[PDB]
């Protein structure tokens, strides 16, 4: 029967009371956990029974310690991190961890050996402080991420607490090889390469066991316990694959694979995602509850029978030591941060210096050293002096870090916020308001007592100079709750040019929510928007600006030169070679024949009759490589002739015949140099394009986050340049916020465009994901809304929901760059040439593709519109009379101009090379004319232009009810033109009729009180409608029935 079972249950059973019972009490529960398993640690030391629990358990081996609780912490550390802001100040974290962690090891060395009395080398001592530099500080991060603002101050601890815990462990295994396992001696050289070896080869295996690991989740779906099984046993794996096999530094491992695997959460499900980080939480709990019972039993059982008042004394100096050294690294490396994009203040200074919480991994080293020591009193003095500074530590630091935000004033909650908590409470106290009115006028719910439900429901405020700021920022606000007539001041038109600003920003990170929340904009690209906004509503007079924004697109580096490079180096006998599975072929030899230069090397490394005379000379060379391959297939040509990469295999077979004529002279370095060369050449030539691939997914992510980025900035922009005449009163603010806000939105789809005309393939493979997974969220928004409705069971709606996450899964898995589509595949897939093929086929006879140049004016704003523009390549410009846009691959030109035939609005000038489609207006009007079916081609225009010049009038109207640009759309998609000639020109507005928008022409309305000219969504006032028959008119309407 297993103690240890016994013992775990009641370690977590006491972890479980110590969490219960101090949530109010400022003592982290660990500490308690200490005093509770010294208490049982004296209780085994009276009582047999507890003795022989806690002996089969906290005297456990070193190793199976370090390998069961090292992985977990580490990789609970790497996979908590916010892995966006770590890398985004990597440069800083990574500088002040490892440089900080060497000086002060070595400060706590020196000062170990200068004031402990025991004689101590410089070894042990720089185990001592290689101890005691390892922080794990979780309430601190736990405190930063609840206390409102300085976030990235957070991470930035969170990232040094992860590379230094990694490193301290790293030197700690390095300082207990040199001092207490082996006592090896080695050369120069040796200790040169075994560093080498452990600093390198640490993070080279945890990266590629990594890749290994996402490739393998990239590819399960429908299975969430393949995948956690697959994290445990791939972070189990690889730090005992890289401690014990390969000799190298595991924890590096674990650190990398828990930052790539944090950083590729895309390949998992979300459920799997959220069920994983719940999962190693609920790890590291037990983990650190189990470390510190063992650790408490062990420090009141064998390292506490060898302590004086010394021992206490020099425990207080060491506690003193170690604050003013953490102290004194960051006042000295404080101008070396501060010289990076996040510089740190002297508050974060004073932070950092006392968020030197050390934690489970100092406890568990001191733990190795004491039962590695033996009898020796130097594992008693590391232990105890570890326990002493952890709780001290602990206690103290937590304590006073609380109060020292309070007093710093990094915890005081920002106006803004106090502001949208105290609506968000008034709102939530509104609603509880009218659902109790309605609750009390009910027909069960009548009797029942509510006092109590009145007590129940009361969820009240959390946030419960300064003033003369708030009376300040309530000043300027000449808004609805005061009526007072007045004229502009000079500096009162400072002060609402400045509100205007900041009610614009705010606006714009309101939108930037909105499109988040609905599914639309990436998360670090929200991030990225709120970032920027937030920088513009803390300077003077700065808006959102273009030039910080294009950083997110920024293409450039070394990825589009590697690509280039790699595309410039590549890019019957032919008939046979054409049939690409002789390559396949010939390089399943290569991969199989790979094996026996293995086999030769280490059997000329160890030199079985010489493994059969070396296999029969590699079985005669694969018979000669096939006999050259059938000699090239019987050779072929120029096409032989002119490829360097068939030159160098030609250089292979006078190789092979080099060892032919050594055969027959029958050279040990001749043959290595021979299957080195083989196998290098031919591997390099296969493995070119799946670097062309790996660079092609590295360029897509880039794209794809700038492509986020400039479309939420561009909706965000429609939407606040949408709602911006209720908030702005003035005419002089608004027109320059309305201006500057155009100027912004033009360069960003100038930049957009030119982005995509960069890489064409990238761009089409971006587009693509996008388009997909948008339609997928609408599929699984319309299967929630049809289960919601009750007309789909849960099962079955379960079904279509694994099969849509299934889709999005393996949409997920993608290829990274689609090739572009040809001319003739757009002009397919015109909205309205969808559908039938013969219209396709006459359009398609009908076209003419047209090149025009930079500078060349496609067409005039005063001539009469002749036909249609389908832009299949180049970016465009339209500027009309003042109307800019700019229109790129896949828009349309002159549709309205050639439906109402009348003259253009726009002059269209090229901004790149322009490839367009030119339909006449003769062809167009003969296709018109001969489509005449219930789908037509003036009913499938017509529709086409209506949602173009009916989706500005619903967002205009409907902007305070909280709709999108993309809820807008799809509401009017759903809508239908009514062909008027059946009902004798007239229209009768009914209450089914959502909203009616009139898109062409003029219309007489009601009892012919007045007359809607303008296209404009019809009032409600409207009962009915008349529509004349005119010369050159053609009434035409468009409106959307309600959901039946």
């Amino acid at each position: 029967a297993p103690k240890v079972i016994v013992f775990i249950s009641g370690s977590c059973l006491f972890g479980a009371i110590s969490r219960s019972l101090f949530k109010k009490l400022p003592i982290p529960y660990t500490v308690v956990l200490l005093i509770l398993g010294a208490i049982l640690g004296v209780v085994a030391s009276n009582v047999p029974l507890v003795e022989e629990h806690t002996r089969d358990v906290a005297h456990m081996d070193p190793h199976v310690l370090l390998q069961i609780f090292l992985p977990v912490l580490i990789f609970e550390s790497a996979f908590a991190m916010d892995v966006h802001t770590f890398m985004r100040s990597f440069s800083q974290v990574c500088i002040l961890a490892l440089f900080g962690l060497v000086v002060a090891s070595v400060l706590t060395a020196v000062l170990a050996m200068n004031l402990f009395n025991y004689n101590w080398n410089f070894s042990e001592a720089m185990m001592f402080g290689a101890i005691m530099s390892a922080t794990d500080p979780v309430a601190v991060v736990a405190l930063l991420k609840d206390l409102g603002a300085s976030k990235q101050l957070g991470t930035i601890i969170e990232g040094e607490s992860l590379l230094n815990d990694g490193c301290a462990i790293v030197i700690f295994n390095v300082f207990m090889k040199m001092v207490f396992f082996p006592q090896l001696t080695s050369t120069v050289g040796q200790n040169v390469l075994y560093f080498l070896q452990v600093a390198v080869a640490g993070p080279l295996w945890g990266y590629a066991v990594a890749k290994v690991t996402v490739f393998f989740l990239s590819h399960i779906f429908n299975d969430a316990l393949v995948e956690i099984t697959i994290t445990l046993a791939a972070t189990y794996l690889t730090y005992y694959i890289g401690d014990i096999w390969l000799e190298v530094s595991g924890v590096l491992a674990v650190v990398v694979l828990g930052l790539i695997v944090n950083a590729e959460k895309t390949s998992i499900s979300p459920e799997v995602e959220v069920f994983l980080h719940r999962f190693w939480e609920m790890l590291a709990y037990l983990a650190n509850t189990l470390i510190f019972m063992m650790v408490g039993v062990v420090v009141t059982q064998k390292a506490l029978v060898a302590v004086d008042k010394m021992d206490w004394f020099y425990l207080i100096i060491l506690y003193l030591a170690i604050t003013i050294i953490r102290g004194m690294v960051i006042s000295l490396f404080s101008p070396i941060l501060s010289r990076i994009g996040y510089g740190l203040t002297w508050r974060n200074a004073v932070i950092m210096t006392w968020g030197g919480l050390r934690g489970a991994v100092g406890l568990a080293l001191a733990l190795v050293v004491e039962n590695l020591a033996g009898n020796d009193v130097i594992g008693s003095k590391f232990l105890f002096h570890t326990a002493g500074i952890v709780v001290l530590t602990l206690v103290i630091n937590a304590t006073t870090i609380q109060t020292l935000l309070r007093i710093l004033g990094m915890s005081d909650i920002s106006i803004p916020k106090r502001l949208a908590m105290a609506g968000a409470v008034r709102r939530i106290h509104e609603g509880q308001n009218r659902t109790l009115n309605m609750l009390k006028s009910d027909r069960f719910l009548a009797d029942a007592d509510w006092d109590i439900a009145t007590a129940a429901c009361e969820i009240s405020d959390p946030y419960s100079a300064d003033e003369l700021t708030l009376g300040e920022r309530k000043s300027v606000c000449p808004g609805c709750k005061a009526m007072v007539p007045n004229e502009p001041s000079p500096r009162e038109f400072a002060d609402m040019m400045e509100e205007a600003r900041l009610r614009m920003l705010k606006a714009e990170k309101i939108s930037y929510w909105k499109q988040f929340e609905h599914g639309m904009l990436a998360r670090e690209a929200l991030r990225l928007l709120v970032q920027h906004a937030e920088v513009a509503a803390d300077e003077k007079d700065q808006f959102i600006l273009v030039d910080d924004l294009k950083k997110s697109w920024q293409i450039k580096g070394i990825y589009p030169w590697l690509k280039r490079k790699l595309e410039d180096l590549i890019s019957l006998m032919y008939k046979i070679c054409h049939h690409m599975a002789f390559e396949v072929t010939i390089n399943i030899a290569i991969v199989l024949n790979i094996v026996p230069i293995i086999m030769e090397f280490v059997v000329q490394d160890k030199m079985q009759k010489i493994e059969d005379a070396l296999r029969i000379s590699n079985y005669v060379f694969f018979v000669i490589y096939a006999i050259e391959a059938i000699v090239k297939i019987l050779g072929l040509g120029r096409h032989y002739i002119v490829s360097h990469w068939n030159k160098f295999d030609a250089f292979i077979l006078v190789v092979a015949l080099v060892d032919i004529i050594i055969a027959e002279t029958l050279k040990v370095v001749k043959l290595f140099r021979l299957l080195r060369g083989l196998r290098m050449l031919r591997l390099t030539k296969a493995l070119i394009p799946k670097l062309i691939l790996v660079v092609n997914g590295k360029i897509n992510n880039q794209l794809s986050l700038g492509y986020d980025v400039g479309k939420g900035y561009i909706i965000g922009e429609e939407e606040v340049g949408k709602i911006i005449d209720r908030m702005v009163d003035n005419k002089k603010i608004l027109r320059e916020l309305k201006h500057i806000s155009e100027t912004g939105r033009l360069q960003v789809v100038k930049e957009l465009g030119l982005l995509q005309r960069e890489h064409p393939g990238i761009a089409v493979s971006v587009k693509t994901r996008q388009a997909i997974r948008t339609i997928l969220n609408h599929s699984r928004e319309t299967i929630h809304e049809l289960q919601g409705a009750g007309l789909l069971d849960e099962m079955e709606a379960h079904k279509l929901e694994l099969t849509v996450e299934i889709k999005m899964k393996r949409l997920m898995n993608a290829p990274s760059s689609i090739p572009p589509p040809p001319p003739e595949n757009l002009l397919k897939n015109v909205s309205w040439l969808a559908g039938d093929m013969k219209l396709i086929d006459f359009i398609k006879a009908r076209a003419s593709l047209l090149h025009f140049d930079y500078g060349e004016v496609i067409v005039r704003e005063g001539d009469e519109s002749d036909g249609l523009f389908l832009i299949v390549s180049g970016l465009v410009k339209l500027y009309g009379k003042v109307f800019e846009d700019y229109l790129t691959v896949g828009n349309v030109i002159g549709e309205m101009g050639v439906l109402t035939k009348k003259p253009r609005n726009a002059t269209v000038t090229c901004e790149t090379t322009v490839q367009v489609y030119f339909i006449t207006a003769e062809d167009m009007n003969i296709a018109i004319d001969t489509f005449t079916l219930y789908p037509s081609l003036e009913y499938r225009l017509w529709r086409v232009v209506a949602i173009r010049i009916a989706t500005p009038l619903i967002m205009e109207q409907m902007a305070f009810q909280g709709w999108t640009q993309e809820k807008v759309k799809l509401h009017l998609e759903r809508g239908y033109l009514v062909d008027l000639a059946e009902s004798h020109f007239q229209f009768n507005i009914d209450a089914t009729l959502e909203d009616v928008i009139l898109i062409n022409g003029t219309a007489y309305n009601a009892h012919t009180r007045e007359e809607i000219r303008s296209p404009c969504l019809i009032s409600r006032t409207v009962h009915k409608l008349t529509f004349q028959y005119t010369a050159t008119e053609e009434p035409r309407l468009f409106v959307v029935r309600n959901a039946e």
